């Protein structure tokens, strides 16, 4: 991408999604594994996304815009959430610093969308 999107946090977790049918939540992109997930911010329009690329091979499991007003959940000290209209996105977090790292950084976010 261009150099005016720029990752303003990284942070190692497991990503996941809830399979709304089954009542489970189950791997985003179809294996269990740690990824590094940044919050990319793209200055020209002040927007932010994340990104979550598997440690161990880059498969992209996670590209979602976060929007205006996007309520974050921390569910437990290292499981955070949230959603948008076609998956509820959950992250296992590698450690406690990992989550409250990116935690605040989403806030952060927040505030300034
Ligand atoms: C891990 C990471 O950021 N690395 C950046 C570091 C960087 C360098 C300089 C300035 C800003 C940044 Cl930050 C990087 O080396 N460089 C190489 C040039 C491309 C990129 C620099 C900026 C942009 C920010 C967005 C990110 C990016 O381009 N990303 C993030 C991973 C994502 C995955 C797949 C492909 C599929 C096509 C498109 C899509 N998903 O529609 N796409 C992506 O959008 C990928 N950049 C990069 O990698
Ligand atoms: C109003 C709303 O939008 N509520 C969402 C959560 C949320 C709140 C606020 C803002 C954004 C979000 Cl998104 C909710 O309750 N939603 C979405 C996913 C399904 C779930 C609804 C019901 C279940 C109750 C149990 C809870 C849940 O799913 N929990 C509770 C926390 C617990 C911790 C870790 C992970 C580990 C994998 C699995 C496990 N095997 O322990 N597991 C969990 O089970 C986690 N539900 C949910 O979150």
């Amino acid at each position: 991408g261009s150099m005016s999107e720029q990752s303003i946090c990284q942070a190692r977790a497991a990503v996941m999604v809830y399979d709304d049918a089954n009542k489970k939540w189950v791997p985003a992109g179809g294996s269990t594994g740690f990824s590094r997930v940044h919050i990319y911010h793209h200055t020209g329009n002040n927007t932010f996304r994340v990104v979550g690329r598997k440690i161990q091979d880059h498969q992209v499991v996670i590209n979602c815009a976060i929007p205006k007003g996007l309520k974050y959940n921390q569910a437990t000290q290292t499981f955070h959430q949230w959603r948008d209209a076609r998956q509820v996105y959950g992250l296992n977090f590698g450690s406690k610093e990992d989550a409250n790292v990116f935690a605040s950084a989403m806030m952060h976010a927040l505030e300034v969308l």
